[PDB]
């Protein structure tokens, strides 16, 4: 038995076995992507129209995504949490298992979606708690971020790439062109820094720890296990097969990230509205407790004012990783079961030995966890050190950008091809 009443009234997306051109997949995407930044555009309906410039600067919040893609993670985090510990052990396999897991975790979604709501008003990202003002706010607010949950299935069943990864892609990007060249644009504020004839470095310095940022990214990026194939009955050297060694562990640390994220919020958020359970902030952000400790330092220029605080936050995030990914393993991840016959199809052992099912079946179930494990660990290191950099937009979502855009870029070739053969669509 489950909750499948009320999750049988979860609205759904009409998925049509008719034919989705190349074209449309595409200007599919398109369409989305647009009312997305059409939305960071809007301002919320509140007469308040005073953030504390305290906030203001604070990355979106004050338009009709406030939330974005925040709840999605949230509760995507939870159900790592769960039915990752084991606290509620779930085998997939069966269709059951499987939409059970998904349809539940997209219920909550729209849980968290109000809850992250009430709980940013309710940390004062406003200022004015009119609890009627207030109470109207978090609608529109939690209600926005309803839509990206809705245009996320669209992208994920008429487009291309995903939502959540467009979105973060999108946005992150768009920090970077307007941050630079916008209206406030840094590059000008440097360029004319330069004619005004007293060159201000902090004015081009976050503009390069970008530029390094990424250089340093996609090398990363682009680091490989290339894993060499027995011949499909042939005979003699053939195969290497590569796999993204960082991309492995990418959603994952998005949810890592995603952790810290929830708790500077849900500390400050449980700080003016109670006891100082995580910490003390003030100032807007955390300046002591568990909030402290396990608050990203990037922004502009590294911090070195306080070593210890940085080697917690690195080591903070460093073990988070390993476990989301660990996580990302006991569900969905990389699953052998399948790898199986998928590649006893071709009958293409790997180059070590054994062309059997629970043969390779073995040897990869075995591979795994190392990987993903090694990964992660890598990965949530970089990203970490890619914020002590620090960079626009975002060092770690830097990163996942980079990520993302190129596994984009991959999703952009496979459906070139497709769109020939129409039959090798698992090849």
């Amino acid at each position: 038995k489950k909750l499948i009443p009320i999750l049988e009234k979860i609205p759904e997306v009409e998925l049509p076995v008719k034919e989705i051109t190349f074209k449309e997949k595409l200007k599919w995407t398109g369409i989305v992507l647009v009312l997305y930044f059409i939305m960071g555009c809007i301002d919320v309906y509140t007469a308040g129209a005073q953030i504390p410039a305290i906030f203001e600067f604070w990355g979106r919040i004050g338009t009709l995504i406030t939330l974005g893609i925040g709840p999605i993670v949230t509760a995507g985090i939870i159900m790592q949490l769960l039915v990752g510990s084991g606290i509620i052990q779930m085998d997939l396999s069966i269709p059951e298992n499987r939409a059970l897991f998904q349809g539940c975790q997209k219920l909550l979604s729209i849980i968290m979606c109000f809850v992250e709501a009430v709980l940013f008003v309710g940390a004062g990202a406003f200022g004015i708690l009119t609890p009627l003002l207030a109470f109207l706010v978090i609608i529109q607010i939690a209600f926005g971020s309803i839509i990206l949950i809705y245009l996320d299935e669209i992208v994920s069943k008429y487009g291309i790439g995903s939502g959540i990864g467009l979105f973060i892609a999108a946005g992150v990007s768009q920090t970077i062109f307007v941050g630079a060249l916008g209206p406030e644009g840094y590059l000008w504020k440097f360029l004319n820094s330069l004619i005004q004839g007293v060159p201000n470095i902090e004015y081009i310095a976050p503009i390069i720890g970008t530029i390094i940022v990424f250089l340093m990214v996609v090398y990363a990026e682009c680091m490989r296990v290339e894993i060499p194939l027995a011949h499909g009955r042939i005979k003699g050297a053939v195969g290497k097969y590569p796999i993204k060694f960082v991309y492995v562990s990418n959603i994952p640390v998005i949810l890592a990230a995603a952790l810290f994220a929830n708790i500077q919020l849900w500390g400050l958020a449980l700080y003016r509205m109670g006891i100082p359970i995580l910490g003390h902030y003030e100032g807007g952000r955390a300046v002591d407790g568990i909030a402290y400790y396990l608050s990203t330092p990037y922004g502009l220029s590294s911090v070195i004012s306080d070593p210890i605080h940085a080697i917690v936050y690195m080591i903070a995030m460093i073990i988070t990783c390993v476990m989301f990914g660990i996580f990302w393993v006991e569900t969905t991840g990389l699953d052998p079961k399948s790898m199986a016959k998928r590649i006893g199809s071709l009958g293409m052992a790997i180059k070590g030995f054994r062309k059997s099912e629970k043969a390779i079946e073995h040897r990869l179930k075995r591979y795994i966890p190392p990987l993903t494990v090694m990964s992660s660990a890598f990965v949530g290191f970089l990203a970490t050190i890619a914020n002590f950099i620090g960079a626009l937009g975002g060092g770690t979502g830097v990163l996942l950008t980079v990520s993302i855009v190129y596994r984009m870029y991959e999703q952009l070739l496979r459906e070139k091809v497709s769109e020939l053969h129409p039959a090798i669509a698992k090849l």
